């Protein structure tokens, strides 16, 4: 069958500033928590850093030409907070604004709609020295940064995301310690979760008060958490697992409450956190769309003697095909997630702000990257997105992660998600088969399956 998306469907591709830009100490930029984390041996696979990355800071013109060749109609990127306020607050670094004004204007000149993430993990290190996201004041410094950006770009950028994956920043950055800033403390991670969400609400309020003529949302990490069987104890386990993961952020944002099942667990663990009563009313400011980053799905069993009360169903997981990340490939998961969003949250407008896959790429004798498994993944996942649309979900846009191979956080350069290959030694770009496939998808507004 022929899969044709809605006429006005937005086809995009996404990146993040630390992952692509390089120029880590150029034009007055301040140190970020990811600069510090990357420089510390043992934190990144193979001792890789984002010092140079794709060097997009210098090579953006070439990248925009590639975007035009593929025909992406929107580009999702993030702004580096420490390029704008090197110390987090205080003296504005005009050269920072200048880089992003140029970039934005060039995107628009080439007929590519900019879509901007304000926070994609690069907190200024000076703020982390003061306590980082554990410090409520950081939520005000974030709002002050957001104000400058809205003043300079607001009414030429149609789509805005406040945060990218606060639940990852909290969990990996502040409980597991495997992301910047490398903290390991449950209570701190929960205070950080809250302040991230608080800062989202402050920014959205500000955006409305400044009458910016654009749309604003947030990009959450979301997966469907399947129970291991149809037994109520498994169903309840999976529901709890989701409530401690993506729904710990969805419910505050869209319903103005934390999930009750998760609050009971944390109380059972001896954490009963109390924040001003008005914080949830601020967190749940109306947004124009809910966005999410999705790659895979979870399978959860009842596990009553565990600290959590649930665990991964490994016998189910071990049977799926996996990506180079070790993540299960299960395209129907994206359908089930989209239908949950639509059912549980009053049929919101939805954006997939990231979806993609890492596979091992090889340049052939013919000089080409024939990344068939990445194409198959994208086609299977987009087929399910389309099935959701036909079933009434208000899915408006799909941003393919990523335009470029990039610095994959703690994995360094070992994990390639691009539709465009980057040689990290030479900085040469080469469009993969997946990039030319996406070119075709955009031109045909879909594909056969």
């Amino acid at each position: 069958a022929k899969i044709t998306f809605p006429k006005d469907f937005i086809w995009g591709s996404a990146t993040a500033a630390y992952q692509i830009e390089g120029a880590y100490n150029e034009d007055g930029k301040g140190e970020s928590i990811w600069d510090r984390f990357s420089h510390t041996p043992g934190n990144i696979a193979d001792g890789h850093t984002g010092d140079v990355a794709c060097d997009h800071y210098h090579r953006y013109e070439e990248d925009i030409k590639i975007m035009k060749e593929i025909g992406i109609k929107s580009y999702r990127f993030s702004i580096s907070w420490p390029r704008i306020f090197p110390e987090g607050t205080g003296k504005l670094n005009q050269k920072g604004l200048d880089f992003y004004k140029r970039l934005t204007n060039l995107l628009l000149e080439n007929g590519i709609m900019p879509a901007i993430t304000l926070y994609h993990w690069d907190l200024p290190q000076k703020l982390q020295d003061k306590g980082g996201w554990k410090n409520r004041d950081t939520t005000d410094y974030f709002t002050e940064y957001s104000e400058v950006i809205f003043k300079n770009l607001g009414d030429i950028v149609p789509i805005w995301f406040t945060h990218n994956e606060p639940g990852v920043v909290s969990l990996l950055g502040h409980f597991l310690g495997i992301h910047a800033p490398g903290i390991k403390d449950l209570r701190t991670s929960l205070e950080v979760s809250h302040n991230l969400l608080l800062s989202h609400g402050k920014a959205v309020k500000l955006f409305r008060e400044m009458n910016i003529d654009a749309q604003i949302g947030i990009a959450l990490n979301l997966s469907y958490h399947y129970p291991a069987s149809e037994k109520a104890e498994d169903i309840e386990a999976a529901e709890l697992s989701f409530s401690l993961a993506g729904r710990w952020y969805l419910d505050p944002v869209l319903k103005g409450r934390y999930p009750e099942n998760a609050l009971k667990l944390y109380k059972k663990k001896g954490i009963e956190l109390s924040f001003p009563e008005d914080d949830l009313k601020l967190i749940s400011q109306p947004i124009d769309f809910i966005a999410f980053n999705n790659y895979s799905s979870e399978f959860i069993k009842y596990d009553p003697s565990s600290e959590s009360g649930f665990s991964p169903a490994n016998s189910i997981l071990e049977k799926f095909e996996k990506t180079d990340m070790g993540w299960i490939i299960y395209p129907e998961g994206l359908y089930d997630l989209l239908m949950l969003l639509d059912r549980d949250y009053g049929k919101p407008n939805i954006v997939i702000s990231e979806n993609g896959a890492a596979f091992k790429d090889e340049i052939g004798s013919n000089g080409k990257i024939e990344d068939t498994k990445r194409i198959q993944y994208l086609k299977d996942y987009l087929t399910q997105a389309h099935r959701a649309i036909q079933d009434g979900v208000n899915l408006k846009a799909y941003y393919l992660w990523s335009l470029l191979d990039n610095f994959e956080w703690a994995y360094g350069y070992n994990k390639r998600f691009g539709i465009v290959h980057v040689n990290f030694d030479t900085l040469e770009r080469k469009i993969k088969d997946s990039g030319y496939w996406y070119k075709e998808v955009i031109k045909n507004n879909g594909f056969l399956e």
